[PDB]
């Protein structure tokens, strides 16, 4: 339950941050403040 890649190297992942949206942002966003 930790980061994935390119994201805010912490605990945000499209596997959490925003499940049905990883193909919309890229991976991380809402809980990632990155995209």
């Amino acid at each position: 339950r930790s980061a994935i890649d390119t994201i805010p190297k912490s605990r945000c992942t499209a596997f959490q941050c925003k499940h049905s949206a990883k193909y919309r942002l890229s991976f991380c966003r809402k809980t990632c403040g990155t995209a």
